[PDB]
């Protein structure tokens, strides 16, 4: 019947933007909802019908200039350590008279795996990036993420995960409570698991993606005569690259009949590009998936969520990946034919503006995304995420 669903995430538009839709149909169908997040998202989770139940974060907002996420790969798993240790006692607190029937969580939220395992709930993992292979642990775990960590700061980071694990009655290795979820939906296309014909189905099941209006972003106008639109974003983290994005301005500008938007971030102001010419315009954030659905181009820095949202509206891209698995994500991209990877030095105007001219007019490159687009239109809708998990809850 009508259950209790807690959704559990972070305040990261890459890890709370993939799996909306979701929770809004949830409301949707009855059930009562709430949506454990920092303050700062209150209202972004608020407009999807769920109750905000808030929890202090020391992860890096995006809406604060002077924070920042750290590129390595070891250095962000610390942080997702020390925010789950001062987060758990706070979420065990917001919701002791009121345990849900059932617990949805982002990949970051290790309280929500906590707090499921102590109240005896199940819980879903929801992947806005992706997952394990079987093998995963002997092919990429092992040789790159445990045997080149034999140092203090490794052991001290294991020493402390499982004394907290054990601390609350789990006995997992902290590799496998981080990295193998009992239960997940992955919300990326198939198209771009690495080894999805290795991955466990009794474990994973993609749902693809299905995206709504964010109708609360509000929405954007094509410019009289812009006939191609070329969006340029480096996401909410990684945006600090004045030098980039003074070469788009002279790859596009004045270019007839194609219209540039911006997207800058909040570590460069608009004063730091020099004169804009009248086709192109310049923002701190934009409401990118209403732009995607106009945009000819997409120069990304490949992203899960952004690059999800193109292929979602089939436009192609250039992938200028920044740090963390942008990269590897930029190579998925480019063995897809549906972008081009380029590093951030090498994106010159010059050739910029030919990468994009190529792209848009590539028929091959267009039947790649129109085929990419169809296969995640057919691994179930919003409608199937939202059976499969009410098919998780119990009686
Ligand atoms: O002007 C803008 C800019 C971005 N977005 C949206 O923001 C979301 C971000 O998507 P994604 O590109 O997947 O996230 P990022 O900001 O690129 O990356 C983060 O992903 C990791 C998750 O913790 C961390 O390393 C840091 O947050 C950072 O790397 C997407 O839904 C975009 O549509 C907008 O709506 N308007």
């Amino acid at each position: 019947t009508p259950a209790h669903i807690a959704m559990f995430s972070i305040a990261a538009h890459g890890h709370v933007n993939p799996s909306l839709e979701v929770i809004r149909e949830l409301v949707a169908r009855g059930h009562r909802v709430t949506y454990a997040i920092p303050p700062v998202f209150a209202d972004k989770v608020a407009a999807t019908g769920a109750r905000p139940v808030l929890y202090h974060s020391t992860l890096p907002k995006p809406s604060n200039p002077e924070e920042s996420w750290p590129e390595d790969q070891e250095s962000a798993m610390g942080l997702f350590l020390n925010d789950a240790i001062q987060a758990l006692p706070q979420l065990a607190d917001a919701y002791a008279d009121d345990i849900p029937d059932l617990v949805l969580h982002d990949i970051t939220s290790y309280p929500a795996r906590v707090l499921a395992r102590r109240w005896g709930v199940p819980a879903v993992s929801l992947s806005p990036n992706l997952v394990a292979w079987k093998g995963y642990e002997e092919e990429v775990a092992e040789p790159m993420w445990r045997e080149p960590r034999q140092t203090e700061r490794g052991r001290a980071y294991y020493a402390r995960f499982e004394a907290w694990l054990k601390e609350n009655g789990i006995t997992e290795h902290p590799d496998t409570f981080a990295s193998h979820p009992p239960r997940s939906l992955v919300l990326i296309p198939k198209a771009l698991q690495p080894h999805a014909d290795r991955v466990d189905e009794d474990v994973y099941t993609f749902v693809g993606a299905c995206q709504g209006d964010r109708a609360e972003e509000g929405g954007w106008q094509r410019p009289a005569g812009a006939e191609k639109v070329v969006l340029v974003s480096l996401g909410s983290a990684f945006t600090k690259q004045p030098a980039f994005y003074r070469e788009c301005v002279r790859a596009f500008g004045n270019l007839p009949g194609w219209h540039l938007v911006l997207q800058i971030g909040r570590k460069v102001t608009p004063a730091e590009l020099g004169e804009l010419p009248p086709n192109v315009e310049v923002h701190q954030w934009v409401p990118q998936l209403d732009i995607l659905t106009k945009a000819s181009a997409f120069i990304t820095h490949a992203g899960m969520g952004s690059t999800m949202e193109a292929l979602s509206n089939a436009v192609p891209m250039i992938a200028v990946p920044q740090a963390v698995d942008q990269f590897g994500n930029a190579d998925m991209l480019q063995g897809l034919g549906v972008a081009r990877k380029l590093a951030t030095e090498e994106a010159t105007a010059d050739l910029l503006r030919e990468t994009a001219l190529a792209l848009v007019d590539d028929p091959e490159v267009a039947r790649r995304l129109r085929r990419i687009q169809a296969e995640m239109a057919q691994e179930g809708g919003t409608r199937r995420a939202a059976d499969l998990i009410e098919a998780e809850l119990p009686a």
